[PDB]
This record gives structure tokens, sequence and C-alpha cells, in this order.
């Protein structure tokens, strides 16, 4: 989509038409997205103790108490700041963790990306080809009482749920919601953002997952993701489409 559909993005977060977007948002944001490219080239080769020492996660005692629970936790967020250095933190302060992504192509492509996240110390699972269903693996992480990290605001395919984004129809994935029924685990929403020359982190209280309704759940889950935003406007790097509208 490029920068045009990042421009039409921010007018629904806005509230505005793509035309009268306010210049500096849209300048606040390309830089924004050029920093998170420029930290991906360097990220496998920065101390990773030390940003794992010296960054901090608002809140972070919500995803401690799930564990200490046994329950395991979902942490779902969307593409905001720099979701990598979160996972390095989390690498760091718990653990390797398990994520997923999507199989790009070319193969050589993905296989970049694989590399570039696995130097991190994530485990990534591909969303297609893999040896097992990766939905199964990851319940099975969860019911093992340990954490997974999902980007959960965009799924532009039929069995994604539709949701209001910003007052207009999207679809997001259904994992987050179907999993944390399925295992009892937490479900929390995560945002990262920029904070002057360094990361902003939060963990959001859980999700009532009483309705058992993905819908539901999805929905107060992008209730959130549209909060934080809000906030950080210029650090959610959505340029691609995003809402149904726009594909
Ligand atoms: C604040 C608590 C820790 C939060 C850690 C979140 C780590 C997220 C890692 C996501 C890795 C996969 C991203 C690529 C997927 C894609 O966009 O195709
Ligand atoms: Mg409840």
């Amino acid at each position: 989509g490029g920068p045009e559909q990042l421009r039409r993005n921010l007018a629904r977060v806005v509230g505005k038409p793509p035309a009268d977007v306010p210049d500096d948002l849209i300048r606040a944001s390309l830089a924004s997205y050029a920093r998170y490219w420029r930290e991906a080239f360097r990220l496998p080769a920065m101390d990773h103790g030390r940003l794992g020492e010296q960054l901090d996660v608002i809140d972070i005692d919500h995803l401690w108490s799930a564990l200490d629970a046994g329950r395991g936790a979902v942490l779902a967020l969307p593409h905001s700041g720099n979701w990598d250095m979160a996972g390095v933190w989390l690498v760091q302060n718990y653990g390797p963790f398990t994520t997923v992504a999507e199989r790009l192509k070319p193969e050589s492509l993905y296989r970049r990306f694989v590399e570039y996240r696995e130097s991190l110390g994530f485990e990534v699972l591909p969303l297609t080809g893999g040896e097992r269903p990766p939905f199964e693996v990851l319940a099975e992480r969860l019911t093992d009482n340990r954490p997974i990290c999902l980007m959960a605001e965009r799924d532009l395919t039929r069995s994604g749920v539709q949701v209001d984004f910003f007052g207009e129809a999207t679809r997001m994935p259904a994992g987050p919601a179907k999993l944390a029924i399925e295992t009892g685990a937490a479900l929390f929403p995560v945002h990262c953002w920029f904070e002057g020359d360094g990361w902003g982190m939060r963990v959001y209280p859980e999700l009532d997952t009483s309705s058992g309704d993905v819908t539901a759940i999805t929905q107060a889950l992008a209730d959130r993701f549209a909060a934080n935003i809000a906030t950080y406007p210029a650090d959610w790097h959505m340029l691609q489409p995003q809402w149904i509208a726009d594909l």
C-alpha cells in the first residue's frame, strides 16, 4: 500500500478524510516506519542483555501473575512500535516464547525473516506449510503455562472476525480468542510504541472470556487496540490495507 495507504489508514484513526490527515502526523508515521526497519537491521547485533535490563514494561505483573496461576498467556498486539524489541525484552526477562508468521513469498525472504527473529530468541511457527497446525502447537504452549505472542489486528481472509475498528469494518484473526477460550490462558492486549529514543511497552488487563464468544472477545481486543493506537497514532505503521473497503 505504501504511504498513500498509510494516509488512508491514519484517516480512520484520526476521523478525517485522507486529504485532511495532519502533515505532521503523516511525517511522524513515516519516520516511525523508517525507524522500525533501521532497528530491524541492527537488532540481532545489539546487546540484548542490556536491553532486557534497562527497558521496562508497564504492568508486566499482569503477565507474571497469569504465569504464577499456571494458566499460560496470550499476548496480542498490533503492528505498532518495535514488537521485535518487546520480544527481545521478553526473551531476556522470561525466556523463549512462541509466535506465528505469514509464510511470505519468496521463500528466501521468508527464511531471512525466520533467521532474524530466531536470532532474537523467538520460536516462530509458519502460518502455512509447517509440520503441524500452528494453533495446535500454540495451544500446547499455553497448556504448559507458557506465553505466546500474536500480531492480532490484521487477518483479511474469510475466517477473520469482522469487528468495528475506529468506526468502520475490518477483520482481525480469531486465534487469540480461540486459544484463550480453549486453554483458559489469560488474553492480554499489549501495546508497543516509541518512547523518545527508547521503546514503550505495556501489558493491559486480560480480556473477559465469560461470553465464550470469539466475536465479542475479538471486538473487545479491537477496542483496546484502537484506544492504544489513538494514544500513539504515528507508531502504528500499517501501510497495508486494513479496512475491508480498501481491499
Ligand atoms: C510487553 C510483553 C512482551 C511482548 C512481546 C511481543 C513479541 C511479538 C513478536 C512477533 C513476531 C512475529 C512478527 C511477524 C508477523 C508479521 O507481521 O507477518
Ligand atoms: Mg468473566
